[PDB]
């Protein structure tokens, strides 16, 4: 599924300040990653990541790339893929109580300040 800035921010609206995260850092993350496309797919040499929220199996879901994986999501990472993003956000709120905000946001600093182009 493909979405429109937008229609991303009102699904979204409900995890905006989930663990100090802000909804358009999110959507900062999301353009350059996905395109906002639900598909998207982002390799590294070892791991792969999934989906609108970029989630990785190096920890986060299981793979047959990364079989060890911690699954710590306890799900497929091919539900990452599908078009209902709501386990992709179950997920990415594992995400910001465990590892927080960084996960998105450590190496994406254009992100993490002067967002006001990613409001709807
Ligand atoms: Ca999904």
């Amino acid at each position: 599924m493909q979405f429109t800035k937008c229609e991303l921010s009102q699904l979204l609206k409900d995890i905006d300040g989930y663990g100090g995260i802000a909804l358009p850092e999110l959507i900062c993350t999301m353009f350059h990653t996905s395109g906002y496309d639900t598909q998207a797919i982002v390799e590294n040499n070892e791991s792969t990541e999934y989906g609108l929220f970029q989630i990785s199996n190096k920890l986060w879901c299981k793979s047959s790339q990364v079989p060890q994986s911690r699954n710590i999501c306890d799900i497929s990472c091919d539900k990452f893929l599908d078009d209902d993003i709501t386990d992709d956000i179950m997920c990415a709120k594992k995400i910001l109580d465990i590892k927080g905000i960084d996960y998105w946001l450590a190496h994406k600093a254009l992100c993490t300040e002067k967002l006001e182009q990613w409001l709807c």
